[PDB]
């Protein structure tokens, strides 16, 4: 009875829109398996400890992303940075849900629009494998009925020459975005059915696996998935992608975990939560990759194209793959409806989590907003609506790619690294362990403390540095962005990165007293500031810095 509720809760917590939409094309962009090795390694080493850290911080301090830094006042800039990262992601995260709503609306028919050519949106080059009996060597084969539908009857991308000619918003995606935004606002306006939003993703995935294994070309897709290329592992692109996707799927670095845990019971078991979430995430990622590559092998067989060229490597890979596998099921209309309802539910839940992450973080800092949740929610929602309108234009896919590349890459990694440093070195891993013992009754093991203090920061710093010194100019399949687009993306990435040093400078300059007094007040918890006048600061001793 109640244990069923516990199950539903944990499984729903372990699923995300990321695992269903983003992981497929990141695994396919790399070799598959070659992406799972770095994925699992980083998952354990950095993701599990930092997920546990964020949950414990939120639970113990009962604060959001920003105000939780009363323990170490100099990192409120890190809190602000994660809130800004969360605000940036929503702009394009809400457009991926409008796509799901459009596909659901298009799915209410006995002849799915992506099954064959002959529609108003099909180009003369549309090739239906059933209606007819090569393809360069390194193009992405955009002439299939499903790709044609996605890019011309939904995106209308054929009316944009690049990110310099995005055009005007598409009026159908406009209505879908309006509906999504209204639903979010009315689901968030009055405070902080989910049963069927945690079981459906696994039923869909199970059906996908079982059915796609038994397809004419799935064997070669599985063989490609299970073949590992280490010369790919020697490039750091896979490592950067794996780290970013880990922090996307687990929800760390967005302020969502801290805000959600601020409402948890003080005695809730965070260690069990972290273990279960990480295990489910790993298993789900592996199964999702398996099914995705089985479908990719099927399409490679059907279209007589190389597996590396069958589908796009960016956002929309799912909107091509999943319709193409649904069209081969019996009663495909029912399956399309079910699948796109599943996508809508998952996306709405993820957007609600992120928007709540932002609203709670900003309301804890300013009480006026906390007293006017309706108006503040409306403001956040309307800003998101406009900055997402930017992404539903004819060239909106280019803007979405730029955002999905730059709004949480080196920025989210840097923010999580700063969180770990502030919690482990300046606040004290020993103090954090004592707090965890006070909450849950047992102290964290040596592995957790080592990961929090040395291992996870080291790997995070390595990946952050490598993502900067080894930066590949942005591209969308065969399209190469103009040089200024990369500068715009890097400015977007820095807009949140610079909030940490800027706030450190501001806090230092605001505090009164001599240099040492200002430093002590900036590194001491606000509830122990009376000790500063007594010249009793742990951080000014070697024992604090040599503590694990
Ligand atoms: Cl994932």
């Amino acid at each position: 009875g109640k244990k069923i509720d516990f199950l539903l809760s944990v499984v729903g917590f372990a699923v995300d829109l990321a695992n269903v939409w983003r992981f497929p094309y990141l695994c396919y962009k790399n070799g598959g398996g070659a992406f799972l090795i770095p994925y699992t390694l980083f998952l354990i080493i950095a993701g599990m400890p930092l997920f546990y850290m964020e949950l414990a911080l939120g639970q113990y301090n009962r604060e959001g992303a920003a105000t939780v830094w009363k323990i170490c006042p100099f990192f409120k800039g890190v809190g602000y940075a994660v809130i800004l990262i969360a605000l940036y992601v929503g702009f394009y995260y809400n457009v991926i849900i409008a796509w799901s709503l459009y596909y659901l609306f298009s799915s209410f028919t006995l002849n799915l629009p992506w099954t064959d050519c002959g529609h108003t949106w099909n180009s003369p080059n549309c090739t239906d494998p059933k209606l007819l009996n090569n393809h360069t060597k390194y193009s992405k084969y955009k002439f299939t009925p499903a790709a044609e539908f996605y890019e011309r009857g939904v995106l209308h991308l054929h009316e944009s020459s690049g990110i310099h000619d995005i055009g005007l918003p598409q009026w159908q995606l406009l209505l879908c975005l309006m509906v999504v935004v209204i639903v979010l606002y009315f689901s968030l306006w009055k405070g902080v059915v989910v049963w069927i939003t945690a079981t459906l993703p696994y039923f869909v995935l199970f059906v996908l696996l079982v059915h796609g294994v038994t397809l004419p070309g799935a064997s070669n897709g599985i063989n490609a998935y299970l073949h590992i290329d280490f010369y790919r592992l020697k490039e750091a692109t896979v490592w950067i992608d794996a780290a970013t996707q880990i922090f996307f799927s687990l929800g760390a670095g967005f302020g969502v975990l801290i805000a959600f845990a601020s409402y948890n019971k003080f005695d809730n078991n965070c260690y069990r939560d972290a273990l279960l979430t990480s295990s489910i995430n790993c298993i789900t990622s592996f199964v999702s990759g398996f099914a995705i590559f089985s479908i990719l092998g099927y399409m490679a067989h059907e279209h007589k194209v190389n597996i590396e060229d069958v589908a796009t490597e960016g956002a929309g890979l799912v909107f091509i793959l999943y319709p193409e596998a649904i069209s081969t099921l019996s009663g495909s209309t029912f399956w399309a409806v079910v699948f796109f309802v599943m996508l809508l539910a998952l996306g709405l839940d993820s957007s609600m989590g992120g928007m709540e992450a932002v609203i709670t973080g900003l309301a804890d800092d300013f009480q006026v907003l906390k007293r006017h949740r309706k108006l503040f929610t409306f403001g956040v929602t309307f800003s998101t609506f406009l900055l997402a309108l930017f992404c539903i234009t004819k060239g909106g896919i280019y803007v979405l790619t730029l955002l999905d590349t730059f709004a949480a890459g080196t920025s989210i990694l840097f923010a999580v690294l700063m969180e770990a440093i502030g919690v482990s070195w300046f606040y004290g891993v020993d103090r954090f362990s004592n707090d965890i013992q006070q909450m849950m009754g047992f102290r964290p093991g040596l592995y957790w403390r080592l990961c929090w203090k040395f291992v996870s920061p080291a790997f995070l710093l390595f990946v952050v540095v490598v993502s900067i010194i080894n930066f590949k100019p942005l591209t969308y399949d065969d399209y190469i962005f103009p040089p200024w687009a990369n500068w715009v993306g890097w400015g977007i990435a820095l807009s949140s990165m610079v909030l940490v040093p800027i706030y450190v400078i501001y806090k230092f300059l605001s505090t009164q007293g001599s240099l040492w007094e200002r430093l002590a007040y900036g590194i001491t918890p606000e509830n122990e500031h009376h000790l500063v006048a007594q010249r009793d600061i742990r951080q000014f001793q070697l024992q604090h810095w040599l503590a694990i």
